[PDB]
């Protein structure tokens, strides 16, 4: 949806996105490591590939605010990931992720959807 | 959908609820306090409210295979908030979640979905 591949470095990746991220009021809330924990827990070997769960806290309060079971679809994942040309970073879209509720919750949640899909776009767009 | 009320504390339903998940092989790989977050970025006191990132290594090296791109919906949350009648556990139906993916992906992650769902909802019967 929101995709890019950076010509960079694991690290390197990481700290470009906390960094744009953080510019448009997201902090880093969660990471999960998948390649380690497959790893650690199935004997797996995998390439790179994080999970981060970031949060504007502001958005975040008034989605839950509106709609208090909204923190089963909280925080906004990101994924970076190494791919043939680097790493590619992937930001879940918010309208997206809205979409498992009802058209009307939806309605009632599009102003802090919007807001936070174009923080998150301006983000990825400056990788 | 996927919700109990628990009669009990919010630590009494976070060592319950990691229990009965473990039981089915879910283990807690995050864990985001929101009230805390929300008070300390924000100033504003919040009525308890945990978000638990569970997640069964088997299920999603398997759902990673079908859609690399899925770890934007990894992994299982699982809240834990007061309510009314006490604290509310309320987990996220992999079958719903998959809904906003391509209609492409869908028969193939259904069995997946279907096992998640069905561990899930037997780790809610017993608390
Ligand atoms: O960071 S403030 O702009 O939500």
């Amino acid at each position: 949806g929101m995709r890019k591949t950076l010509k960079a470095t694991l690290a390197e990746a990481r700290a470009q996105v906390e960094a744009a991220l953080k510019e448009e009021g997201f902090g880093i809330l969660t990471e999960i490591d998948v390649a380690a924990t497959l790893k650690a827990k199935l004997g797996l070997e995998k390439p790179p590939y994080l999970i981060l769960g970031a949060c504007n806290p502001n958005l975040a309060a008034r989605a839950l605010e509106a709609l208090p079971e909204i923190g089963l679809l909280l925080p906004c994942n990101v994924v970076l990931r190494e791919a043939e040309e680097g790493v590619e970073v992937l930001i879940q879209d918010p309208k997206e992720m809205f979409r498992v509720l009802p058209e009307a919750t939806q309605r009632a949640l599009a102003p802090v959807a919007e807001e936070a899909r174009t923080r998150l776009s301006r983000a990825l767009s400056r990788l």
